């Protein structure tokens, strides 16, 4: 009983994330890129965060995304209580996925990370 939900603007070219084994971001005041299993989606500006590597049986359970035209900020927490972020700036509007199991992260990107389309189960 999966759902997909989009965050962010209408720009960029679509991508599918290659798995959810690791995540990093390149960020400044925007999310310049999300890095999924070492592959970036977005541009080259901003600073490279350390990589969050998921443990066995670990998945994103809560996520807060700030966005406007672009993804502005990402933070998440896993089912095991580990946290990533926040990374990015304070613009846009905040939306949260709570008590979920994220299965796949897709989106659209150009010079920035325009949008995310998150596939998840809802509890």
């Amino acid at each position: 009983s999966l759902t997909h939900r989009k965050f962010g603007g209408s720009g960029g070219s679509p991508f599918s994330g290659s798995g959810l084994s690791s995540i990093a971001v390149r960020s400044g005041s925007y999310l310049d890129a999300i890095i999924i299993d070492g592959v970036h989606h977005g541009g080259s500006g901003g600073n490279l965060s350390p990589t969050f590597t998921f443990g066995s049986g670990e998945y994103i359970s809560n996520m807060t995304i700030r966005s406007g035209d672009y993804i502005d900020n990402i933070s998440f927490e896993t089912n095991m209580g580990r946290r990533f972020g926040p990374y990015g700036g304070s613009g846009g509007s905040a939306n949260t996925l709570s008590n979920v199991k994220v299965i796949q992260i897709n989106g659209s990107a150009g010079d920035y990370l325009d949008s995310l389309d998150i596939y998840y189960e809802q509890y």
